[PDB]
């Protein structure tokens, strides 16, 4: 029998299958363990432990280890953000239009990639790491610096004591899982955005459907690019969440950006675009960002899974008009 706090946490976790879970409340209730508890809930919810023979304590140990490698003093790019994207991907996976499409392995990869996609994020951008001549930048030859590091770290952690949650997968399963996870995480790099969206639009144009309205994806290219856009959507899903959640996310990312702005000035690096704490229209940046990136993307997704994303798209448009007022 759980403590009262655990019971309250548990009643919150009953919303796991719903857009708008109050992830910040879960983070509070769980003693800053939103990623661990949300992942554990999803894995049990999707029967992943049985299917892949994952020992539960190995799962817990890894999860806790993973979460510990997110930075608590990073305003946005932290374990709470990881948890959010995990659960969001989780919801997108359950969309009616994609029912019975993806194998258990592919689901496992989409969720695991979500969990690790930002681990050990230092709270500054690729360009900042490149311009400071940082070790990380030189390791990854300035290309997808953070994203390569997230992957390397997330896999490496499997080697810590009692952390290998994939210890029972066959070599075939592990090689396939790993490639999918790598393709998914590298695609979270925003510099890949336009091309990702190009492929997504192209697939909407050529969209096919079989037996009860469910999408058809008959080659790795198509299947992986869908999962890639799905996680990228989860990663840019803040403006589609209830305004209460969206506003908290905006505060956090702007706090992070201004911190980077401060660090840039403390050294006379050119103050990044809209990273200047003194001259910034948060409201205006959010609208432009929605019009130019978030809405085109979500609208395209909505077409792929029509009409499943209708409410998410409505919410995004509502939050867009709201921020517009604010100006
Ligand atoms: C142009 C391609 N990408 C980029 O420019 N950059 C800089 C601007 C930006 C990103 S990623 C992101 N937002 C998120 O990933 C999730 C959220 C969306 C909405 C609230 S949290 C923003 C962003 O929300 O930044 C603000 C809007 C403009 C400046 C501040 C990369
Ligand atoms: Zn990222
Ligand atoms: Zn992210």
């Amino acid at each position: 029998v759980k403590t009262e706090q655990e019971d309250v946490l548990a009643k919150e976790l009953e919303d796991v299958n719903k857009w708008g879970l109050h992830v910040f409340r879960i983070a509070e209730l769980s003693g800053n363990r939103p990623l661990t508890v949300i992942m554990h809930t999803i894995f049990q919810e999707r029967d992943l432990l049985k299917t892949f023979k994952i020992p539960v304590d190995t799962l817990i140990t890894y999860l806790m280890t993973l979460e510990d490698h997110y930075h608590a003093d990073v305003a946005y790019h932290n374990n709470i953000h990881a948890a959010d994207v995990v659960q969001s991907t989780h919801v997108l996976l359950s969309t009616p239009a994609l029912e019975a499409v993806f194998t258990d392995l592919e689901i496992l990869a989409a969720i695991f990639a979500s969990a690790i996609h930002d681990v050990d994020h230092p709270g500054v951008s690729n360009q900042f790491l490149i311009n400071t001549n940082s070790e990380l930048a030189l390791m990854y030859n300035d290309s997808s610096v953070l994203e390569n590091h997230h992957l390397a770290v997330g896999f490496k952690l499997l080697q810590e004591e009692n952390c290998d949650i994939f210890q029972n997968l066959t070599k075939k399963q592990r090689q396939s899982l790993r490639k999918m996870v790598i393709d998914i995480v590298l695609a979270t790099d925003m510099s890949k955005h336009m091309n990702l969206l190009a492929d997504l639009k192209t697939m909407v144009e050529t969209k096919k459907v079989t037996s009860s309205g469910v999408l058809l994806l008959d080659n790795y290219s198509d299947r992986i690019q869908v999962l890639q856009n799905m996680v990228h959507c989860a990663d840019l899903s803040n403006p589609t969440k209830p305004l209460q959640l969206y506003r908290q996310w905006t505060d956090r990312i702007m706090e992070e950006f201004f911190r980077q702005g401060d660090r840039e000035r403390e050294r006379g690096m050119e103050i990044s675009p809209m990273c200047d704490k003194h001259n910034a229209s948060v409201e205006k940046s959010q609208v432009g960002f929605i019009d130019y990136i978030v809405h085109p993307l979500w609208e395209t997704w909505a077409d792929l899974v029509h009409p499943d994303a209708q409410d998410i798209l409505d919410t995004l448009e509502d939050n867009r008009e709201w921020y517009q007022s604010t100006i």
